């Protein structure tokens, strides 16, 4: 359905999608089956539209955009394509993704699956898969879908928070964990992350083999785990909390305080190979081990 | 008057009312008079808008969106998907209204404002995220001294420095003009958060700001002032039925309240409009 | 062209200018050659836009909006007419480029080749070469603009030199020295400090006819900024050692001061008024 | 018992005094009953010391020095009589002791009963009672010196603990009590004190009929207590706990926090004439009403 | 040799010993061989007096005061009363004040003019008013340092420092040569404090100042040295047997400790005189 | 008049001095006219002590120990020889149960305050006091309310600079030849300088200076050989002249203190005058 209001001058629109009033659309486009493009939008040459994208009005997909499968566009969504416009002189939305009202994306942009960027936000760095992104400039704030005794259970599958011994007294403060006892196992290395500016995301990764345990021994930071289904985060603000990832759980580390030293033991040697850092193949390699492993 | 290049499906349509070219008008809408639908605007089918709304250019209004009379939209703003935007509020260029808002009558949001929480009556938001940075149409020299808003007087302590330390008196009945009840205080409150937006019915109350500042705004129904409360030898009297807010604390701050009365949550009066009437209907 | 879908009633458009769907251009408005106004937008009565400027889609050029030759308008950008809405004029200067759904407040000025970041909140008038980001809206650059290893080293930009002061350490505390004419290439006839300047605040802003400067900053840091008319260039000073030369004729920028920042300015010439060139155009003309 | 390895010159040294080896007594001084001068100690003219006094060895009582009853001077402990010396009278008063080695400036009155610590170096009139330590010398306690419930009595009489009303949330916190119902009496005045040194004593006096409720509303401050016969000392260090102090309580504020900031409710107007300020008076009335 | 101005009434006065003038000692006193008392000072009765000990002028030892062997008092030095033990090689500075009940370790330096008001441990150099430990008698840009002190190593660890914060790591059985059992953690130990005051028969240690910093004291019996703790990266290797403390905390430091064995009390060693025959005697292998 | 009840070997007494009782003086001291030595003190063999000094009670003069005319040693002060030469010089004053270590010059006039522990060379003129002793003020010593204002000390100016304060900031400014009374050929700096430390004490020849605390705070002491004043700099809109003879000090700087100064003449080791002896007479000229 084009509405004749419409100036549509691309021969590849699927069946089904809707172009309404006021569109216009460049004759190189190519937008998928099941579309919605709302009034008073615009779509140019270099584009390619997969299937379900909802456009809602007031947007412009300019060349060089991308926009995968079942994406939200929100009204008043800008791109841009490029970073330094002078008069006369690639940026993708993967799949799921859901753009709010009147962001604005900078340009060579990659916005990850099912992300959800905020009404307003300025989107100046690639988003992560699930990151929740708010502000100007826009900063990770939390993630789609996402303590007082010994020894506690998370829904994140074998991930274990806990409360060390700590005593109190005028001499001072102290905190102890014994290792195979408190924390499940025994470690070959601990490194310190510390220094660390409030906007920045660490992590972003899951190991195939090395266990971790960690703790926050100042400040505080947020500690997001997620075992490919299920998601959580955690606040680790004081020296007697810490927190068990067993290998293939995907974390992030972030809002980190000025102050904030995060205290890792991994029981395994140093080895890049082991880095999982794709969420898609995560999900996936954690399947294959659901799946044999039941 | 709708333009030969507007697409107006709606009958309900009031007098006087222009819509301009592009626009598009779902059938349900319904629309009051005296109004100005600019070019390339959008307008869905549960949508009231009342009396002398300007709707500006790149506008869409959603289904769930209800507009007051006497409002101002502006160029670029962008609703979301139940919203009210209440009676002459203005809302600046390109801002951005989060879903399931309410815009308080008279309130002036800034241009480019990311409003995530309702905005009270009068108040003025801006940013990202919005806060409120003011009030519209919103010192201490002096022993006594009287505010333009009824009743309300601001008074300067007795200060004594020296070596030893530093020391302020008042005196009840005398430099504060009732004999209090109770005391409180209130501290370690967020900078971004607004206190009070409430009158009282009976009680009389104090304010003195011990360490930091706040700002407080006192409001009479007609009247309304801004005060910064910045040394412990300043302090604000709130006569019964002044409306008061308190907000902007620095992070050290605390605020001594001392009140006529016990504390009673039905001597309390939370809605602005609600207030209003009652002090046109005393007066 | 002006293309069958828009809706124009100005008969002052330039040649080789072409207007898209769906853009609706009154009757008063003036508009140069070579332009490039795209579809979904709006221009009304009281505008001049000059020679060679686009205007991406979305925006609204209102009443009271003037906008000069080769100025780039990105998509979704707004401009506002009154401050207080329920007159006030705005000029966007040459060569600027305006970011994509930025907002203009009511009676801004937009410098010569500004670069306003896309999303900005536009308060406060922009000057020329500036680049500005954020809502709202704060100079965080120059257009086309480590070391202070050296004793002496010259800037680019012309006159300019950076120096490094023999700095004593040891456990009594530290000190620093520099010698007029010898290290710093000016006698003196006064000295100044500014301080306690907000970390949005941009000082500064002029060249001087005569005076010659030395600065120096004393504790904590700041950013200068060094233009010949041609060439820029920024420097941090962040070190009581660290020194920076500004000959007369050289426009100077101090901004991004720290709380604690102290900076120490050393002057040839006694304090004078007239010595002043605010403005830059006339600056670079001459 | 005068040795006869001492020197002593004054015919006016009272029964059972024992004066020790190597001590000099110059023919002014007048000295009590069963006082103790121990060996290597000097004593000028004009000086009177008082009985059951005792005076460790190495100790010189210099012309202006005045020991009362029951004092202990310890060994080595040193006094003095002018401030700027090149080539002014001290009292120390009934009961009090002075810890070995310290050093006494001129023109210094010690109070009864008080305690100057071992190596102290006092500066400035010590109080009654005081414990002094330190150089230069600060008080830092009191001789024979947890707000947990709503209401709790003091050892102190009518002297009461109070934990406030308190409610913390993510939009602050507040705390609140009611005149008449928390606090026991309905105020004519309230004043604050703040910017107090660290070092600065404040208080120290009783009010007649004035009723004072402390609450310490920012940074921590401690408050001494006393009715004449049994003193406690409290630490003020948050919003919500108070202390009342019935009239005819002798009150001190001291150790006062740099952020310190002391809130006072009072019964009464200022009223300069209702302050008892010495303490042997104070605890006389506060026994004739008894 | 007793002056004929001294009034010396104890017959308990070992050879060689020299009292001077205007001394009085009474009789219940006990003084050793070969000592000094030299003029104006007192010694009362119940006083024990160990060999070669020196006593300058102006100083009383009252009852319930023992001084051992080699000790040095210094002029104007003044004791209080409950027992004080001065022991074996301390020497107190000239018109220090020593508070009552205090032991003195063996070898302190107690500086002129302390008020003395806590136990000294052995070695310690206390000065000030109240005295406090500010170092020990006789007391990291490589990978690995050795120490003088016998098996101690100073470690320095692979830092990163860029954009997006910084990273420092360390790897057990390579530059920590162990593989703990244990972790434990101090922090907001006021600036007074001392820390520590032992060693382990069989527990290794290794520490890192994690924020702030510390001070470390590291003692083999004969020899010891200090160490400053503050950055992560810096740590440092306690093998089994060494006396060990921590002093000088920051008011932000954090020591983070690596333990090879589980908490055992009994793994203790407190008293440095026992730690040390303990340790010669292993030398004696 | 030595007393029948002291000890006195040394031949070498100058006219009208007395020794009290209980005093010890061994035979190598030399002491000149009109001294007062009280009772229970003690003088050893290489001391020289001049005319006119007082050692009240308690105190012993050990070997090394050098006091010069007019000193005043209040009861129970202490010194000591061993961690060499001790030189008290002319009319200073130790005050009561003082505690002097070894090696120590104690400079002209100065005055040790009662109890103080003197670690370190106390310069004439100094008031002295604390454990550690530090300087805290100098012998007989609403300023900048004007812009312009002259000190008691010779041609010394204090100064109040041009102050603007609004929303964009504060500057502050001056003018050479005209606010500043000479034309600067160098500036210097003075920061990071621990609280103790006690900076310039000297005089220039020729160089004329003025000084700016640019941040935090700074005492500064200055002395024209005869009268001598101490000011707080405590704000950037306060400065002090010194003309050339000018003996200046600075000394209790705050952490944070930046200490402007600008110099009439280019840097010359050879236009200091260290010696406050020296400068005086240099002064009389
Ligand atoms: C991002 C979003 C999902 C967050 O919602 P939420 O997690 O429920 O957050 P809350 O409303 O509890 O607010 C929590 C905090 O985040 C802030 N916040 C929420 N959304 C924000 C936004 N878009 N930009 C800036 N800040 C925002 C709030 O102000 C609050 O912070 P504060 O307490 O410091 O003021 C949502 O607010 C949003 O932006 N949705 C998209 C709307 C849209 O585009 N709809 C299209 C329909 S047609
Ligand atoms: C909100 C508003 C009323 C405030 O104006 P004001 O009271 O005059 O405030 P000022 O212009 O004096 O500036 C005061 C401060 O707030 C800032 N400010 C003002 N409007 C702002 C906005 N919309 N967003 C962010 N900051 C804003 C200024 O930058 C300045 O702060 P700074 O000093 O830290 O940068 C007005 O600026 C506004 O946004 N009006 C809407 C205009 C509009 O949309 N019109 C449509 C008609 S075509
Ligand atoms: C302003 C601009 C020129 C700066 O780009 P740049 O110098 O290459 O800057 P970077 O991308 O390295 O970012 C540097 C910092 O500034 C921030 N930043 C950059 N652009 C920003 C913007 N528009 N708003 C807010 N922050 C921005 C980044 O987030 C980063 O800050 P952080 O580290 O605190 O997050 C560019 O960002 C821009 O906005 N260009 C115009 C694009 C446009 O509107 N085009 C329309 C026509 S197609
Ligand atoms: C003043 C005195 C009564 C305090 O004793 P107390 O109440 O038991 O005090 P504590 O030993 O519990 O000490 C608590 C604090 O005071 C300090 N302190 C105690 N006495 C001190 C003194 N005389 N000088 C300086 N500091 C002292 C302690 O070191 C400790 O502080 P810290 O924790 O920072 O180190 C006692 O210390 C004293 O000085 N007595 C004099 C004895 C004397 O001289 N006798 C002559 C008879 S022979
Ligand atoms: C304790 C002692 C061993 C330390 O000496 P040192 O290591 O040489 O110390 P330094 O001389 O290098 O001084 C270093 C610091 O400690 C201080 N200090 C030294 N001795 C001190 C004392 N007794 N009390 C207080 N502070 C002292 C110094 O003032 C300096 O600190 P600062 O830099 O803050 O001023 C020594 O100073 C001492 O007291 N010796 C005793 C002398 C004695 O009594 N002899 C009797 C023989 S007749
Ligand atoms: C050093 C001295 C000359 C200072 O006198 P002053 O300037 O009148 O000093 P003030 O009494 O006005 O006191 C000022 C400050 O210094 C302190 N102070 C004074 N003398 C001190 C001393 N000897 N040790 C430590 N602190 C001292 C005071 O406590 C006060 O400090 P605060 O406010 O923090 O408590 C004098 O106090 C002194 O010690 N005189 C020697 C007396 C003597 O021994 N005489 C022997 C002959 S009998
Ligand atoms: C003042 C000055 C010092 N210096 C160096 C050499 C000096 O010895 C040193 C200052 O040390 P010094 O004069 O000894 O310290 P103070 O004056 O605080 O007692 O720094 C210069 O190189 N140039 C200068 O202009
Ligand atoms: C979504 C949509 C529905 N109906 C319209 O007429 N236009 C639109 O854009
Ligand atoms: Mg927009
Ligand atoms: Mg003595
Ligand atoms: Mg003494």
């Amino acid at each position: 359905m084009i509405h004749k209001l419409a100036d549509v001058q691309s021969q590849n629109i699927g069946d089904n999608t809707k172009v309404w009033q006021f569109c216009v659309i460049l004759a190189g486009a190519v937008i998928g089956r099941n579309c919605n493009i709302c009034a008073n939008s615009l779509i140019e040459n270099d584009v390619v539209i997969g299937d379900n994208v909802t456009i809602k009005s007031g947007v412009q997909i300019w060349d060089g955009i991308h926009i995968q499968d079942d994406v939200f566009i929100g009204p008043n969504v800008t791109f841009t394509n490029d970073k330094q416009p002078r008069s006369k002189i690639k940026t993708i939305v993967k799949k799921g993704a859901s753009i709010g009202a009147n962001s604005t994306i900078l340009p060579g942009i990659l916005i990850g699956e099912n992300a959800m960027v905020g009404a307003g936000a300025v989107i100046t760095k690639n988003v992560p898969d699930n990151a929740i992104v708010i502000g100007n400039p826009g900063r990770i704030t939390g993630y789609v879908e996402a303590f007082e005794l010994k020894l506690q259970m998370s829904k994140v599958k074998g991930v274990s928070l806990h409360k060390f011994h700590l005593v109190n007294d005028l001499r001072g403060n102290l905190s102890v964990g014994e290792f195979e006892k408190d924390i499940p196992f025994t470690p070959k290395r601990y490194f310190t992350v510390f220094g660390v500016p409030n906007k920045e995301v660490r992590g972003e990764h899951a190991h195939k083999e090395c266990k971790q345990f960690l703790i926050c021994v100042s400040g505080n930071c947020s500690v997001l785990v997620d075992d490919g289904e299920n998601r959580e985060e955690y606040v680790l603000d004081s020296i007697d909390k810490g927190i068990y990832l067993p290998p293939m759980t995907w974390g992030v580390q972030y809002k980190y305080s000025k102050d904030a030293v995060l205290l890792v033991f991994a029981s395994h040697y140093y080895d890049s190979d082991d880095y999982i850092r794709d969420y898609s193949t995560f999900k996936q390699m954690r399947q294959n081990l659901e799946h044999h492993h039941h």
